[PDB]
């Protein structure tokens, strides 16, 4: 890939974040947050390590703007916010791990996705419940009710985007 193709890819990833990080799952009007799939897909495909911290930086300034200027609720922003970072890293590591084996991969992909997203969900949903300070008496039961509610739609968002990456790749492979 030329420098130009790299810049193009870079901008399309930042733009995707820009356009989707205000929706955790799909609505009639809007695309859901591509962020979790992106970090996973960076794990799968992109060797350069520096891209991950760069794309984290982008996510953070995007959230700040969305809320400061874009009129988006700041409900979700709290001391627990930084727990996004280990979730992003877990997803990236997930994609690295999936690429290591099977260097056919599909039923293996599903199992890897479910596990790696579950780690991200614990860190984020669990981080928020336990450390946002918006919950006076957080319990294990309470944690699990919330994982049960949020995991399916956020997993579906992830599978939407990773699904498409897969079908793009298999296509391009033929081509
Ligand atoms: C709603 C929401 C939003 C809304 C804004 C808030 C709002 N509109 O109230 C939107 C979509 C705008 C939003 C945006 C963001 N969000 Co938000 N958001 C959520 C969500 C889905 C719920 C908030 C919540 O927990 N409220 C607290 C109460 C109301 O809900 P609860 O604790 O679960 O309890 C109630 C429900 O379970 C309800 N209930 C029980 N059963 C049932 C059944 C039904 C049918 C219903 C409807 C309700 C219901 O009753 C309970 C009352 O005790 C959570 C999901 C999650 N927790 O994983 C993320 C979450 C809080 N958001 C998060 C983040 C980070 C963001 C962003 C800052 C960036 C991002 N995309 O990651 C952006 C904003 C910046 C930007 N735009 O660029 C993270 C926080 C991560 C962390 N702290 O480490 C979370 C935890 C998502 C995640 N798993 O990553 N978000
Ligand atoms: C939003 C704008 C996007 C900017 C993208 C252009 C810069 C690309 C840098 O190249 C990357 O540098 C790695 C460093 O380790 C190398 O391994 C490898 O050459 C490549 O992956
Ligand atoms: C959302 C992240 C998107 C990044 C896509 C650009 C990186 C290009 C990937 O190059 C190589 O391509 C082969 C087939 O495409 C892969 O098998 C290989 O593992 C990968 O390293
Ligand atoms: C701010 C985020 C920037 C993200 C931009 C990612 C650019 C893609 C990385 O470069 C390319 O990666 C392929 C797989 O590693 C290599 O096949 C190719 O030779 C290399 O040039
Ligand atoms: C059930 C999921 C558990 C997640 C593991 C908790 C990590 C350590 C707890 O410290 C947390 O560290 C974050 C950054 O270091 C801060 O954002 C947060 O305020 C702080 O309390
Ligand atoms: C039966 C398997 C063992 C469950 C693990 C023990 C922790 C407490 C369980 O939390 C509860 O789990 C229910 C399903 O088990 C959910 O429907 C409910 O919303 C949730 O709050």
């Amino acid at each position: 890939l030329t420098r130009r193709q790299q810049i193009a890819i870079g901008f399309v990833l930042v733009l995707m974040m820009l356009l989707t990080r205000s929706h955790h799952w799909a609505s009639i009007h809007s695309l859901p947050d591509a962020s979790w799939a992106i970090f996973f897909l960076l794990g799968v495909y992109v060797r350069a390590l520096w891209v991950v911290p760069a794309l984290i930086a982008a996510s953070v300034v995007i959230d700040y703007v969305a809320i400061t200027w874009g009129g988006v609720s700041d409900f979700c922003v709290s001391p627990a916010y930084w727990l996004l970072i280990p979730a992003y890293l877990a997803l990236f590591a997930g994609g690295r791990f999936y690429a290591r084996g099977h260097s056919l991969g599909l039923f293996r992909l599903a199992g890897v996705a479910l596990a790696v997203v579950a780690v991200a969900q614990l860190l984020t949903t669990g981080g928020f419940y336990f450390y946002s300070g918006r919950f006076a008496d957080p319990t294990l039961a309470g944690l699990v009710l919330r994982l049960e509610k949020y995991f399916p739609p956020m997993l579906g968002t992830f599978a939407l985007y990773v699904g498409l990456a897969a079908t793009v790749h298999v296509a391009l492979a033929a081509v």
